[PDB]
């Protein structure tokens, strides 16, 4: 309710940065963009959500260039929570350095209003939405090869101990030079994706005993993995089209037409029912660089 007609919860206010948390307004500090060097476009919106929206902008940088990039921004400033987890958001990237997961370029605070995150502009946006696209043509190859380039960025932020917990198509974006970034668009989450977080959780993405306990690691990253290889064969297809007791039937997603055999194989083990048993990201890599191999750009899969 953004109007409401009258105050019925307590106010609890935090003011009238420093009632943040100091080691995060520390982390946001060091990597602020001044409030006059980006322009956001708020009539140029990129994508909407409940919680927060992202926009186009363009930011400065000390030589005068013009940057394109995307930026986030919280519908509501008014929960101390909500805040610091927003900030939080982007400024976990600024201790990765990897080229399959998103960076930040900064964050601008200004006098009024949502602190902007701040990103390098994706020109094909996320994963999902591109493979999703009939326009687009890709073939096996160029499926595996993204798999392929998810499995590095999420062997990069396993090897730093990240447990993302939302892996999916719809949260990898794909730049210019169709690079895949491992990223997650957090309160920035579009408003249909609503239909796939059931806690609002992404169940058709989530392990067997994340279902059961809620608890994420990164053995049920790598389930979530398994599905994300699922939605690039079919080309974004929704999987499954009470997850739980479907699973405990004794079910897996069933082999997409496109996908090849090795490929299912490394599916299935993702989705192993014992955790410790699901291979490494690292083995994933050399599993699916071998068989992203033996592909010459042949097969042209369908919507
Ligand atoms: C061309 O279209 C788009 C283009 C878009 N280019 C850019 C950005 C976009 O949105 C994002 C995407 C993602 C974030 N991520 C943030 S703030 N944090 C994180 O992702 C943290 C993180 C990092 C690694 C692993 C897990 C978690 C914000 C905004 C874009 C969205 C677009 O359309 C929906
Ligand atoms: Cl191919």
């Amino acid at each position: 309710v953004q109007y409401p007609l009258t105050d019925m919860s307590p106010i609890l206010t935090s003011g009238d940065d420093l009632s943040l948390n100091p080691e995060l307004v520390q982390a946001v500090q060091h990597v602020v963009i001044g409030p006059s060097s980006l322009i956001v476009h708020f009539n140029e919106v990129i994508g909407r959500g409940h919680f927060g929206c992202v926009y186009h902008g363009t930011l400065l940088d000390n030589d005068g260039k013009k940057i394109h990039c995307a930026v986030k921004s919280l519908n509501r400033i008014t929960d101390i929570g909500e805040v610091s987890q927003f900030l939080t958001e982007g400024i976990i990237m600024k201790d990765f350095s990897h080229p399959n997961v998103l960076s930040l370029l900064g964050i601008c605070l200004r006098s009024e209003g949502s602190p902007l995150v701040v990103l390098p502009y994706m020109k094909h946006g996320d994963l999902r939405n591109f493979i999703r696209n009939e326009t687009h043509n890709p073939t096996v190859k160029d499926l595996i090869g993204f798999g392929l380039q998810v499995a590095k960025g999420m062997k990069y932020l396993a090897s730093k101990k990240f447990v993302h917990r939302d892996l999916a198509a719809r949260n990898c974006m794909l730049d210019e030079k169709f690079t895949v970034k491992v990223a997650d668009f957090g309160l920035a989450r579009d408003m249909y994706d609503k239909e796939y977080y059931s806690a609002k959780l992404p169940v058709k993405w989530m392990a067997l005993e994340s279902l059961q306990t809620q608890k994420f690691t990164t053995k049920s990253d790598v389930w979530s993995f398994g599905v994300l290889l699922w939605e690039l064969m079919t080309r974004g297809a929704p999987p499954y089209p009470d997850i739980t007791v479907y699973l405990l039937q004794g079910r897996r997603l069933l082999q997409p037409e496109y996908c090849p055999d090795p490929l299912y194989e490394v599916m299935l083990k993702c989705w192993h029912p014992k955790a410790e048993m699901r291979p490494s990201f690292s083995e994933l890599v050399s599993r699916i660089s071998a068989i992203f191999s033996t592909f010459i750009g042949e097969h042209y899969v369908h919507v």
